[PDB]
């Protein structure tokens, strides 16, 4: 077997330490913008993300409401694909004929909407998608270091070339990502083990720390860029508990990120407001819980947050705050300066509140 | 004193990278078959378990309902050497005259047993078992880095040269190991301290952890392989707590998984079936404690778990599925593409459900 | 972006060994003199506190009735600058006016006091500070990598010279410092994360452990010494949970050190003393907190410790003795001389009382 | 200051690999004796122990009944110092003429006893303590690496020779060793901060692990013995919490140990056998507490134990039969074949009971 010299470590063990902060950086002018499909050297993305944040592939998650709000923010959603192959390409069609400052539209002024496929009906579900007007695509899957997956791009490639865009995953290394890179994949996801309703250990025991993977990914991200001048953007999917977390995610390289749980919250998810002794709560389950796959994982609840819009103010807010800390205009630049610090096991315990009631 | 540049890890601190997953890798047509006992470079071991699981050598797991549930699902049992040798010798005739898919058998169509061992009265006990047809025999100890056992594995093969299969242990590193292998055992048994009814601390303060001791052992009988020819399958034995550690022990090479606790909760084990307060349990006792060693350890409960067949299936399905995750189709296999991470101190927090009710 | 070869440290993760204690060093021979203002090398600073001691820059700990307790007992206060120039003014004005063993004053018998000032209104602040009679002005921030502290700085120095001293912070590491120390800062402030009333993660995830921080800076502040022959005395600011965290914090490097909390507790801080369910506390509540920072924090209650004369003899007294157990009859003899071990992952419980009712 | 390349470890962390086990090793003929003072190359100790235990310098464990139970067993007690000089004289005395197997006597088959002196009385103390029959004395001290005990040990020196055996300490490194060795202590204790009553943070902050401790004196002591052709015994003093962390003690290098919390549970300590709800307890108190040092420290109850004999025969029993496991008949052989290991901060778990009610 292969071992690893250092172990795996996750977001809640890193800190950023500051860096310069010029006069020019306010929140204000911190530009979010990020690509969220491959491009050449010296090219921009066809497509760039207002802010780096699309909610997860999920029944409990990403609705047509959900990819509404999300993307008149400047995000974007993908519509859940476990669900029938009419009933998902409906929700993408009402997305992009809803209209019938930092949004994110298409060249005709509509909005942008993604959808989740498999690897098993993707000959029929790929078309639909695409005639409803999906801009962009994604395999949907724990395990992405897969011949199913290189399959799926393949077919998409022959049938459509280069005009519909697919990102894969889930990988956890250099070498599922370069496989990914190879097979075609627009952009490649990131994680596993890590999302809030995913129980590694009482499943497969397969897995790696977010932070280690998005870190050993980005490498052989970027030299794979070096080698053949293509930039394949990276999602880090799970594993976000606190805002500041994005921040680290984006500062160790993750083009965007992709939520579950903190979607769910929102008012827009489309799952059902429940009020328990007093607490207004909503459903989340994963996908992998008999509650979805069947049309391995958790059912639960999340504390109701309210409108979308606020809460991701609120949250980019504080993560533009953090980046002119370190010195940072931009995600590139974040990127490029951040100063990143693992934090002992021994500790943690001053960072937080301590010795006061 | 001898120290060591690293500490010793458990099970929990690892978790498995996946590997690329080819179309034809379903749990189906995964072969988890493996050897029993030594053998030559070229050859076969002379008996090869279907499935990598084999029942302690203890009063409360391995009885002959025990042996026979076991060997018809492809694994082996190991009857209980803390009764009169009489009695241990007809559980070993009641199994192997029992008939007078996956089913572990002789030449004759008759369910495979083995029975434990110990230095004190081997002289009398081995011939008894002998006659009554044991398969296999397996020296039941704790600390097997005796020259006791080196004794005993001598009368065998002075009485009975290489037609009677004796394993030894247990071992925790490479020297106990070669101790054993030039004393001839068959199969080594790796594993000190790691008992889910074994508090190290509250005893003698002896042991390692169960994941450094396997991969320690296994570099040892690679190593012993390549000098000699001979291939000496190792038995990881004890420590198993979730179904993924079955996973993660066959990848750092143990050819074979020893439990206890796991077998203990089964319809089929010799203990009585005991309802508290709601909850239907079942006895469960180590060979240390007083309550068996006089016909150290602890005494106690597990929760029922049904028929063992039903159990068995269940998680070497899981097993399969993340062999196919790793791209392995057979243990072989997956012993050499295995990618195996240590998890940080500081985490495992992410693996499981996090920030939901 | 950057990373480290180790995870940062806090003070809990180390203790001291002793070293060869002489007959001479009684705690009653101990000097616990520091220097407050840079100098050159050679010289001897201009400010000289009479104990390690600072109160933090708060509005719930340097108030006139503090500052006046600890200049009495050879320490400084920052008297805050949340709140208006004149009010501000008028504390200082105060305090240098009182009096209208160890007692830290200037050369008119006048206690000492600094002020606190910010990167914002310092145009109008500063003049007011230095004709209310200030003898030291600090920049009041959690970044202080920062050009407006550069900018600050420069206007005092363009307007004063190096008549006005001012100290800048917090940073945690070398960059930090040397960017603070070319601005002309005369004492630089190390810390962020912290302090016991500052939860970095439920905030913007910047920070470090206190310990490495302040070994860092040291380090730099040395380095730089030996470039310039100017000598930069360095503030531990935050993290001190226990009083021998005041002794490493000193055996590290720091000069002197910043406290919130432990002021708190006393009758002469501006709080409000309370009593809940029997017990007197005292309020205490951080600057990032809404109740304060309008004229990111949390609002709290800390014990009632009684007046500040007794507590500091006491902490002190503990100070003294650990250093005679190293050897150090002075601060800078102590941060050569001392012995400072990290102490395991697994332990810190066999420090503290166990297995004991 | 100067820094550790390793954090300190405890012995909690440590666990025995087994060696080779002869037929020769059983409990029975392991030789638990060791020296207790220090000899020349080639030569024997002139007072061996049969057992290596001791009982601490504490009012609340050696106590003249204390002395004789442990003496008759073997080991020897160190009357407590933390009385007047004619008290403890008179116990001293009381243990050398009580006569008026393993039994521990001098060449006049008294049972031998030792005495505690402090750095300040012993120029009345030890004459006294000397006429009463004291075989061995030891200077009592959280931080032996102090000049007052080399001012101590000259002085027995100058007015005793050689005759007059004194032990020095507590040293937690090599150089505090050094020191003491070169003083001319006749053995050397090692421990700070691992006492059970001890609280090393709410005090000075001054300690290490005591493996850590125990593994680095060892370590000087043996060079010491190399260049000098001295051979100092050291004493593990402190922080044993189960039996095998004897076994560990002496493993790493120890020639005997130090214990006060384990003594203290016994019938034959000098305090107050008290019964708490249903549960006999034994008072138990540090010497630094208030209760003592005044004729610092926490003051408690320890569970009833019993007779001193039965609880040492069996604690010792486990120590012999983990040696047998170690290939050791005696103890510098333990020290020869030890194989020990660090076990890992993320587990531990795994050595207890775990998973069974
Ligand atoms: N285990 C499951 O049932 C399940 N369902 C979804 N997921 C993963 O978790 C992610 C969401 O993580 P989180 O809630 O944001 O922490 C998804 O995007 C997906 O990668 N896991
Ligand atoms: N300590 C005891 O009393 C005792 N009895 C059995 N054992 C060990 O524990 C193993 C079972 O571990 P477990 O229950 O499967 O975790 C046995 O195969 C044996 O090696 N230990
Ligand atoms: N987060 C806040 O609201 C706040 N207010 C003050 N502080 C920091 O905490 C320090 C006090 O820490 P402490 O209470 O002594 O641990 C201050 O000197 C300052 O650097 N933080
Ligand atoms: N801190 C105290 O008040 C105190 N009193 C005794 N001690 C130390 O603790 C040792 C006993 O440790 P324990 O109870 O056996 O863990 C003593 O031999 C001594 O070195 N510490
Ligand atoms: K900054
Ligand atoms: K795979
Ligand atoms: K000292
Ligand atoms: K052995
Ligand atoms: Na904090
Ligand atoms: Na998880
Ligand atoms: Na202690
Ligand atoms: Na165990």
């Amino acid at each position: 077997a292969k071992y690893y010299n250092e172990p795996c470590h996750t977001f809640n063990e890193y800190l950023l330490i500051p860096g310069l902060s010029t006069v020019d950086c306010i929140p204000s002018n911190v530009n979010l913008s990020t690509p969220l499909v491959k491009f050449q050297k010296g090219q921009q993305s066809e497509i760039n993300l207002k802010i780096p944040l699309v909610s997860a592939i999920m029944q409990s998650v990403s609705g047509e409401k959900m990819a509404i709000a999300l993307a008149r923010e400047g995000g974007i959603s993908f519509i859940f694909g476990s669900q029938s192959i009419e009933s998902q390409a409906a929700m993408v069609h009402a997305v992009k004929n809803f209209k019938a400052h930092n949004e994110l539209v298409d060249s005709q002024k509509r909005y942008l909407v993604g959808a989740g496929i498999n690897t098993r009906d993707f000959r029929e579900r790929v078309p639909a998608l695409v005639e409803a007007g999906a801009d962009v695509l994604c395999i949907d899957s724990s395990d992405g270091f897969s011949e199913w997956q290189k399959i799926t791009i393949g077919w998409i490639r022959e049938k459509y070339g280069d005009k519909v865009k697919v990102g894969a995953g889930n990988i956890v290394d250099g070498e599922g990502f370069r496989y990914l890179a190879d097979a075609g994949a627009d952009f490649i996801k990131i994680g596993i083990g890590g999302g809030s309703i995913c129980i590694t250990r009482e499943q497969k025991g397969i897995g790696r720390g977010q932070a280690t993977a998005v870190i050993d990914v980005v490498a052989e991200r970027n030299k794979y860029f070096e080698e053949t001048g293509i930039y394949i953007p990276v999602c880090s999917d799970g594993g976000i508990v606190y805002d500041y977390h994005m921040t680290l995610a984006l500062a160790m390289g993750a083009d965007f990120i992709m939520l579950g749980r903190y979607f769910a919250r929102f008012e827009e998810s489309p799952t059902r407001k429940v009020t328990i002794n007093g607490s207004v709560m909503k459903e989340y389950w994963g996908e992998g819980s008999s509650r979805a796959r069947n049309w391995e994982g958790v059912d639960s609840y999340v504390p109701y947050a309210g409108k979308l819009k606020d809460n991701v103010e609120a949250s980019l807010n504080k993560v533009k705050s953090t980046m002119c800390n370190c010195g940072a205009l931009t995600i590139p630049q974040l990127q490029s300066k951040a100063k990143i610090t693992l934090v002992s096991s021994v500790s943690i315990v001053e960072g937080g509140a301590h010795d006061v009631i």
